[PDB]
């Protein structure tokens, strides 16, 4: 079978928690009245939520409201505990309050108020040291849920909010996130995949923290290079060759064999064999304002096959990109 791996860092940190910590089934779950909430304007939709700016009539403040689509109630649990367990973390979004219609008894979250300048808007705008300032910020926030023995499991673009007036950045959409224990075994249907790492579209299980740092990889490899996505794949299959095509199949099957992945015999027409290519040939004129070689060294530390191999968030804070901030 498939080589067992573990974290490198925070890698018994539930393991010496009391299980109401990591235990969300056994969770209570207080379900507040929604009378206290007024909805004003839609902000988005997903698969099985609908975002929405409030008012809170009882003290005039402005509130994000999610209402959640009750297709599980132990997913719903799940994202509960992990947002109770980060309440007040750094640049993690803010739970204020658990409520219910009392006629639909819909769920719905409550979060405290956050602001986002639109992505395009901010694209067109951003300097070398906005992307710093800004990368570090997330890296804050996943240093310590990752400290908090969670792991956020869709980091994407659409789910960092970013207020530029005020430099505030908030990690949102805590519903695929997961407590990480050492050895255990994981649904790789998580993620957007854009965004998704090599161990997921590989199917190796035991994945970690680690997955995470992939992702901002990918989201710091659009920002430098203005490539919006950087690794575009059309299908899950066809995300691992977008990522073959940058990074090589050498590496790729040295990760395979590394941990005794069975690749899926969907690969074998559609893998071929590419070379590893320098992260330089993606600097052109449009973008060289945002590279630098410090950038390039940092990118080629978080985008590495090995989940092993890739920086943690606390040693991503201390590399040389960083230092201006």
């Amino acid at each position: 079978g498939p080589v067992p791996s573990r974290a490198r860092v925070y890698t018994d940190v539930n393991t010496h928690r009391p299980s109401e910590y990591w235990d969300y089934e056994s969770h209570v779950v207080e379900w507040g009245n929604q009378d206290d909430y007024q909805l004003v304007r839609k902000l988005g939709r997903g698969k099985y939520s609908e975002v929405f700016e409030a008012i809170n009539i009882t003290n005039n403040e402005k509130v994000v409201v999610k209402i959640l689509k009750p297709v599980k109630k132990k997913k719903i649990k799940r994202e509960i505990k992990i947002l109770e367990n980060l309440r007040g973390g750094p640049n993690i979004i803010t739970l204020a309050d658990i409520v219910k219609d009392p006629v639909s008894r819909t769920p719905a979250l409550v979060f405290e108020h956050v602001n986002n300048t639109d992505f395009k808007q901010l694209y067109q705008t951003l300097t070398d040291y906005d992307i710093r300032f800004y990368m570090y910020e997330i890296l804050k926030a996943l240093d310590y849920c990752h400290s908090m023995g969670i792991m956020h499991r869709d980091v994407k673009p659409h789910n960092v909010m970013i207020d530029h007036e005020h430099r505030k950045l908030r990690l949102i959409d805590w519903g695929l996130a997961e407590f990480y224990h050492p050895g255990q075994e994981y649904n790789v249907r998580v993620a957007s995949r854009y965004f998704k790492g090599p161990e997921l579209l590989v199917d190796y299980q035991m994945y970690d923290y680690s997955l995470d740092m992939w992702s901002l990889g990918c989201m710091l490899a659009s920002m430098i290079f203005r490539k919006e996505p950087f690794f575009h794949g059309h299908d899950n299959y066809d995300q691992l060759v977008r990522i073959a095509k940058v990074l090589g199949t050498e590496d790729l099957y040295d990760y395979i064999d590394k941990y005794n992945i069975e690749l899926d015999p969907r690969f074998n027409d559609i893998l071929g064999r590419h070379s590893r290519k320098r992260w330089e040939r993606f600097v052109h004129s449009e973008n060289q304002h945002l590279v630098s070689p410090e950038a390039l060294d940092f990118l080629d530390k978080l985008l590495r096959y090995d989940h092993q191999s890739r920086l943690t968030a606390r040693e991503a804070m201390e590399h040389p990109y960083f230092y201006t901030v």
